[PDB]
C-alpha cells in the first residue's frame, strides 16, 4: 500500500491508496505519511493538511491477511507494526498545522481511528465510521479507545467500541465528532473549503490553538490559564497580532505571514 | 431490602426489590449485588449482566427514613453505609464483562447514579431520571457527580446536580449517556437483545475495551497508545484473535471461549 | 469601563457596562466584578448571581484599540490585564454559590469565554457566541480554550476556536452548553427565573455541589467517591440535610438557612 501527496493552493492533500485493500493501513503507509507530514512542516507553501482514500472509500482498517500472518510471528512483529501507526498518530496530533479527515464510503477500525485524530472531519452523509475490532475478536489501536472514551458519556463509548455498531456522519456531526456531512463524493471537495479559510487564518495562532486544544486534557484550569496567557501575550506582541487587529479596525483583509 | 438473581442465557439479571421503598438502596443490597456479580465473575455460562429494578420502577435512591435515622447516629454509620454503595458502584465499574441497566419509570438518587456507574443503559421512553439529593437538601453520591460532571458541559452537569431537574431518556439518548430508548414496560427486553449481541463477541476483547475505557479518563493520548498497542498484541495472539479474523475471512460466525 | 451591582431577591445581577465598547472587558471591570463577589461573598440575603451585559449585548470580547496600545509596552503590561481576568474567572470558579450568564446579542471572544465559567446560562435564541480571537490573530484567554477542549470532542473544539465560527444559543442548548434559551429580550428574566429555584435550595449543598463538579476533571473516579463520601456524610448531619428530608416527609416546603 501507498500515501499520494498533491497540493491544490496552499493544502497538502494525503491520499490513502491501496485499492485491493479498500485503503487498509500498514507500516509503508505510516512511513509516506510521516515523511509527508515531516516535508510540509516548515514549508509555508503548506498551512493545512488533508488526509482522504482514493476512490470510494477513506479506509477499513488494517489488513486482516497480513494480522494473520503476524500471528504466526513474534508478538514483537505486531507491536513493531502499532508503534509505526501511533507513531502517525501523534505526529498528526502534534503537527503544528490543521489536519482534515475527508471521509467517503468507510472509516472502520483504524480508519475510524485516524479521522479522529484529526483536527477537524468532513463525512459524506453516507460515510460508515465504525470500530470494527470487537467484531473480529479485537481490541482497538489508533487511539481510538481514547478519542472515544474521553469525547463521549460511557454508555455511547461503550457501544462504539464493545459493540463495534455501525454510527452515521449526521450522529457524529451532531455530537461534535464531525464538522460538515457532505453529499456523497463532495467531503474532499468540502474539506478543500474549510481548509481554504483556515489557510487565511494566522499560523501561528493556528499553532497555539492546536496546542491549547492539546494540553487542555491533562491540564487544571488553573495551569490552563497560565497557558493561556503566556500564547496570547506572544501572538498578540507577534506582527500577525499586529496585522490582525489593525486589519479589523480598518475593514480590510489581514495578510499573515 | 433484597437483590434477586435470575438467568436468560448467558445474561445474569439482578433485580433490585424493595416494593415498599420503590427498591430504594441500602447496606444489603450492596452486599447482595457484590456477591451476585463476585459469583458470576469466573463463570463462562455468564458473559453480561443486566440490573434492573422490580415492577414498574427501576430505583428511587436511598430511603429517606433510614437516613433520618442515621442522622441520630454518629456520621461513621452513615460514612459506612455509602463505603457499601461505593464498593457496589467500584464493582461494577471494573467487572470485566458488560453491565448493563434497564430503567422502568424512576432513576432517582443513587438509582441514576447507579444507572451511571453501568457500561449500557436502556430506558423506557416515560422513564424519569433525576439527581434528586440536591431537593432535600444533600450532595450526591455512587459517583453520580463524577459521571456527570465529567461527561457532560458545566452548564447541564450543574443543571441536573445542582437543580435536581429531572432529564427524559430521550434526551440521555441524545447526548449518549443512553443507549436505547424502549417502549414503556419493553426496558428490560431491549437490555437482553443487546445484552445477546454482546454475548457473541469475545470476552477477552470486551474486558480489554472496558479497561481501555476505564483507564482513558487519567491517561495521556500517548499513555493510552501504549495500553492500546498492549491489549491489540495481546488479543491478536489469543486464540480467540485467530477465530475473530478467520471467521470473517471465511465468512462464517467465529465461535469464542 | 464598568460593572453595576443592583438586587432582585436573593440574586446579586452584575451588569457589566461598556456603551461605546459593546460591554468590553478590560482591568477595572476584573477588580469592581472581584469586588462584587467578594462583598456578595459571606452576605445571606445573596444565594446567587446573575452576570449580564447592559442593553442589547452580553460582551464582545476585549477592546481591541487598548491591545492594539499594550503592543507599544512591554509584555508585562497584558500579561498584568489576562492575569486581572484570570482572577475573575477563577473567582468565579470557586464562588460558594451559583453564578449565572444572561447572554443577549453577542458574547465574543472573552465574552463568550466569561460566559463558559459560569455554572449555568442563558441565552436569547438570536444570541451571538463566537470565539474571535483567531479571526484578528489571536489565541484565547479566559479559559475558553480549557471549557470548549474539554466540553466538546476535537473536531467541534477546533472549529469554536481555530475557524472563530459563530455557534447558535439552540445549538449550544443541544450540546449541554447552554441551560435555557430565551426569546430575545428575556434573558435576564429567565436567568432570575432559574436563580429563584436556586434560591430555594441549600446553600451548603449547592456548595458542595459545585466544589464537586469542579474537583471531577482532575480526580479519578475513586477519588470522587471519596469526595462525595465525606460531603454527603456532612450535609445530612448539616440542620439543612434535616430539614430537606423531613420536608420531603412531611410534603412541606424546606426552610433552609
Amino acid at each position: 500500500g501507498a500515501i499520494k501527496s498533491t497540493s491544490e493552493g496552499q493544502t497538502l492533500i494525503l491520499t490513502l491508496s491501496n485499492p485491493e485493500f479498500r485503503n487498509a493501513l500498514g507500516p509503508e503507509i505510516y512511513a509516506a505519511g510521516i515523511e509527508a507530514l515531516n516535508a510540509a512542516e516548515n514549508n509555508p507553501e503548506i498551512r493545512s493538511v488533508v488526509i482522504t482514500g482514493e476512490g470510494a472509500v477513506f479506509c477499513a482498517g488494517g489488513n486482516l491477511q497480513r494480522l494473520q500472518a503476524n500471528r504466526r510471528e513474534a508478538p514483537e512483529v505486531q507491536a513493531q507494526s502499532i508503534e509505526g501507526l501511533h507513531n502517525w498518530i501523534d505526529s498528526i496530533r502534534t503537527y503544528p498545522k490543521p489536519v482534515i479527515a475527508a471521509v467517503e464510503g468507510a472509516a472502520a477500525g483504524a480508519g475510524f481511528s485516524l479521522a479522529l485524530a484529526c483536527d477537524f472531519v468532513v463525512a459524506a452523509s453516507n460515510a460508515v465510521f465504525v470500530m470494527s475490532y470487537s467484531t473480529v475478536g479485537l481490541s482497538p489501536d489508533g487511539g481510538g479507545s481514547w478519542s472515544l472514551a474521553r469525547s463521549l458519556p460511557r454508555a455511547l463509548a461503550s457501544e462504539l467500541l464493545m459493540g463495534g455498531e455501525r454510527i452515521s456522519a449526521q450522529r457524529l456531526h451532531d455530537l461534535g465528532l464531525v464538522n460538515k456531512v457532505a453529499s456523497a463524493g463532495d467531503a474532499l471537495s468540502e474539506a478543500l473549503r474549510m481548509a481554504g479559510q483556515l489557510n487565511a487564518r494566522a499560523p501561528n495562532a493556528l499553532a497555539s490553538i492546536k496546542e491549547l486544544i492539546n494540553e487542555a486534557s491533562s491540564n487544571t484550569l488553573s495551569q490552563q490559564l497560565a497557558c493561556e496567557r503566556d500564547h496570547f501575550v506572544r501572538n498578540l506582541h507577534h506582527s500577525n497580532g499586529g496585522e490582525g487587529i489593525a486589519a479589523f479596525l480598518g475593514k480590510r483583509t489581514p495578510q499573515y505571514r
